[PDB]
This record gives structure tokens, C-alpha cells and sequence, in this order.
């Protein structure tokens, strides 16, 4: 036959040599592309800080931590925070922050943890529920629907629904697919939350598996500064995918995990979203509260 | 033709996802693996601490950190200690402890960084030497010869002992690959250092280049206690390679790295060795003393 011998096992770490690809080209812009967004927007910390005051929690869940730039505003902000990712390479960056302030008494407070939105009832202790669960980014739709039916979907929503307190708050989103997916293409540079200081263009690729919309496929190709001759700059690329999430279906989704039993309002980028309005918005930002 | 359709880039992150192979049937049985080894042995601790002591060293820097348990052991005793490793898989373990111990004087003073033998010098700010280095659980045997010359290994050998400070110490130490190319077969739970609980299979694989021995591959067969029906274990293989250092060979390379200014005296599983002894050691210790 046609064997193939590999020198370690794909996941097994070494003492004294670096995991797997954390060098490849790819890796080295993706870590010069998750740390061009830390500079929120005043706008984003406006209105965060604003909805979570007026509704006056003090208990909150980021489950999607990344490297935690949302999460230690929150932390400086006064609320008493458990931050929650399950990737490894991004927690890393949180987990190096809260040590290098841990000296403050905020940060030492500051709970981050590996969790998953599958089975995040089993990785973190509900208690009797947070005042407040949080999931920007467009993080949600990192999550591929492998099953065919959106199955994972729906565990995930209700897994991370149930980590609200009767009377709590669950603010997802998600970019507006819509837009997306009838134009055929992403927008480059276009976050509410973080001014990307880093010039990229944006490939886009969209999956249609029978006539469904199964996948969007981004390839950032990211100008680094000075990689080039002179004092020009490279260019360098990597892949992240996305699950089409529509206003439609999505606003479906997140409700039936609260069991119907809801509030559910949709923000604009972050102004109100009235279907038919001239306003196309890049986000969709959906605030849920339990009603029940 | 014929390309390939991917995901997401090899060595990217994302969120709310695990990342690329932290699930594989071989990184559960490689956690399980690692997490055996932290029984440390008396006769370990005792020749160490002792070593350590008796040269009056306290300021000591563990270039192959990987969980920390040597290191852990020396930030107990008293010592003043910085750990490194560029493995972020494995490190990940040490910064656990030292977060879940920073209450404890000792642990909130431990330093624990990334860096490569092969750019120790700038990974690492050495200031004026450390009174000991230390590179055991046979971890260098972990880089292989890349470009066929032992550059590589030269080059990581010479960065390593410059961070040894005048009459310091550098304890670093390898396997018995005399004894294990000669009999093609290395011996399953042998570790000096760390009895193990768990029981486990070794094939041996030893690649030879034009008649070099150039790496040993070795597949583990570990039995996992109760994945099998009614209580019956189960059993998952992970695989890792080592260079296969020989006594004659590494003594010439690791004496050259200090300039041959130094104290060179090796040790056959902490007892002293000489030639032709009938006690055949499994690992090889050298203490090399910064002599100029």
C-alpha cells in the first residue's frame, strides 16, 4: 500500500518544541489580526455599559472570552465577571492579562474558565442564573452545523439561555447574512465594537449544499507593516468560516430556546431595527429577557 | 485538478470552538499520558534538592518546563525559579497551578514564560547568569536534526549553557539510546524520575539515514481503565519521537557548547558511571560546572 508515517501524533504536545502550527504563516497573521481588535468603540462600550446599568446587573457571563477585551472592560467596569472560551489559543491571551493585573483585586476576582456551549451546563455552575450572559463577535457563528439540521444549534442556544436568571438579560448577535449572502460579499473593516487599525481585503466564499445556504468561507489577506523591502509591508493570509445566520431564522432559533417564555428585541447596528428601514446594518444584536 | 477545500487555516483560532486537534482520540490518551507523571521519586527529589543545595544554588532557571512538576517541587523548596517551555499546550498545565497556588508566597513569585532553546538568548534576560540551568526528563531529546548536521542541536546547547552563570551548574540529561539502539527495544516504565500508575506498550521505531541513526519513534498503546464495557479498560495509542542521543556523542557536543571551559561528570541514574560498569543506566544525567 501507500503508508504514511507521521513523527508525533496530530494533538500531542513536546517539552522544548512548539506546538503543531502555532508557526505557519497563517497563525502568525491571525495573532497580528486578533490583537488589532482591543480598541473598543465608544459607541459598543456606550451602550453595553448603559443596557447592562439600567438593567442593573452585577453578575455576568462572557461565553465567548476570545482573548478577553470584552470581558476585562466589564471586570474595570465593577461587575463581578466569569469569562468562559473553548479554544485554548485565544483563552491563553485572557489568562496572561488577568496575571499580569492580578495585583488589582478586580482582576483577582476575575473568573476564567474552559467551557463549552454543547455542554456548557455540565463546564460552569449556573447557581440560580447570571444577571447578565453576553456572546459579541459574531461569535456564534463560528459554530458549523455538521449535523444537516441545526441540532447544535439549538443545544448550544439552550445551553447558554439557561445560564440566564428569570428576569436576566442574554445579549447575542450575529453580522447581518442577509446582507451577505445576497450580495456575496463581506465588507472589510466594518466592526461597531473594535476600529481595526489593519488593513486587509476580504475574499468571500459562500456554500450552497442543496438550495440551503450551508457556509461562509473568509479569507483575510492582512498587509503587515513592515514585512516588505524598505520599510514596505507584506501580505499574508488566513481562512475562518462562518455559519449564515438570517435575521429570520436566527430570531426563531433564539427564542425557541427560552421556550417562547421572552422578550426578545433586535438592534440595529446599535440603534433600533425596523424591518424595510434605509438603514442596512453590518450587526444584528439581539437582547433576550427572561421572562420566565 | 485537485485542491483542497478547508475550513478554517491550520493553526488559527476561533472562539466559541475547540481548537484544531485538542480532541483527537490520541490528545486524550496524551493528557491521561502526562498526567501520570507528577509522582515524583524520593530518590529524585533527594539527589536534586541535594546537588542544588550542596552547590549552593538559588536563583535556577528550568528550560523544559512543560507542567511544571520539577520546577513546582523547587518553588516549594524554597528556590527562586523561572520556568520555560514552547510548548503552550503543555505550559498551559503549569500556569494553572501556579493560579491556583498564587496565594501562597512562593507560587505568586514564580515566573513562568515561553521561549526556544534556539533563541533562548533573546527569549530569556539572562542579567548575569543563573546559579543553575536544568533540562531533565530526557526533553532534549525532543528536537531532532532538521538540516542533517547537528546544527540545530549546537545551536540550542549554546544558548542553554550561556545562560549558566560563572561556576554555575547546567544539569541536563538523556536516555540510554546506546542501550536502546543496540536492542531495538526501549523498556516501558523505566522513568527514574515520576513512578508511573498507568501500564502501557511500547513499539520502538528506529529510522537509520545512510546508516546514521537519526530518530526513534515510539507508538504507546496506553490501557484506559474503564472505557471498556463492564468496567474493562480500553485502549488508545498516541506517538512521539526522540533523537537518538548517544553517550560518546552528546558528551563531545555538550562540552563544546561551554568553550570546553567546564566540569563535565556523568551520572547513571543518579549513581556515578563509568564504562564497561555492569550497571546499565536508563537515563544519562550530566552536571556540567561553568568553569570559565
Amino acid at each position: 500500500v501507500d503508508s504514511v508515517y507521521r513523527t508525533r501524533s496530530l494533538g500531542v504536545a513536546a517539552e522544548g518544541i512548539p506546538d503543531q502550527y502555532a508557526d505557519g504563516e497563517a497563525a502568525r497573521v491571525w495573532q497580528l489580526y486578533i490583537g488589532d481588535t482591543r480598541s473598543r468603540t465608544a459607541e459598543y462600550k456606550a451602550w453595553l455599559l448603559g443596557l447592562l446599568r439600567q438593567h442593573g446587573c452585577h453578575r455576568v457571563l462572557d461565553v465567548a472570552c476570545g482573548t478577553g477585551v470584552d470581558s476585562i472592560m466589564l471586570v474595570e467596569e465593577g461587575f463581578s465577571v466569569t469569562s468562559v472560551d473553548a479554544s485554548d489559543k485565544m483563552l491563553k491571551y485572557a489568562l496572561k492579562e488577568r496575571w499580569n493585573r492580578r495585583k488589582e483585586p478586580a482582576f483577582d476576582k476575575w473568573v476564567i474558565e474552559e467551557a463549552n456551549w454543547l455542554t456548557l451546563d455540565k463546564d460552569v455552575p449556573a447557581g440560580d442564573g447570571f444577571d447578565a450572559v453576553i456572546c459579541l463577535g459574531n461569535s456564534f457563528a463560528h459554530l458549523p452545523d455538521s449535523k444537516g439540521d441545526q441540532s447544535e444549534h439549538r443545544l448550544a442556544l439552550k445551553n447558554i439561555a439557561s445560564m440566564v436568571r428569570p428576569g436576566g438579560l442574554l445579549v447575542i448577535d450575529h453580522k447581518n447574512y442577509d446582507y451577505i449572502l445576497s450580495t456575496g460579499c463581506a465588507p472589510p473593516g466594518k466592526n461597531i465594537y473594535y476600529k481595526s487599525d489593519l488593513t486587509k481585503d476580504i475574499t468571500t466564499s459562500v456554500l450552497t449544499v442543496n438550495n440551503k445556504a450551508h457556509m461562509v468561507t473568509l479569507d483575510y489577506t492582512v498587509q503587515v507593516p513592515g514585512a516588505g523591502r524598505d520599510g514596505a509591508p507584506g501580505f499574508s493570509k488566513f481562512r475562518l468560516s462562518y455559519y449564515p445566520h438570517c435575521l429570520a431564522s436566527f430570531t426563531e432559533l433564539v427564542q425557541e430556546a427560552f421556550g417562547g417564555r421572552c422578550q426578545h428585541s433586535v438592534l440595529g447596528d446599535f440603534k433600533p431595527y425596523r424591518p424595510g428601514q434605509a438603514y442596512v446594518p453590518c450587526y444584528f444584536i439581539h437582547v433576550l429577557k427572561k421572562t420566565g
